[PDB]
């Protein structure tokens, strides 16, 4: 009653076509999510004071 009759279980694309494409041949690994943890990149930059010579500190 479970598991048995349809073959789409483990299928999540409909048709197979790979007749031109043969790059990445991994079981289920595209993740359409567009998402990204790696704020350090825009710091990495520090938006231009190394190469500024200016002055913050008074005394």
């Amino acid at each position: 009653h479970h598991g048995s009759g349809t073959n789409v279980d483990l299928g999540t694309l409909e048709g197979d076509g790979m007749n031109i494409e043969g790059e990445e041949l991994m079981p289920s690994l595209q993740e359409a999510l567009s998402s990204d943890i790696l704020n350090d990149m825009e710091s990495v930059l520090a938006a231009t004071k190394l190469d500024k010579e200016s002055f913050l500190t008074w005394l």
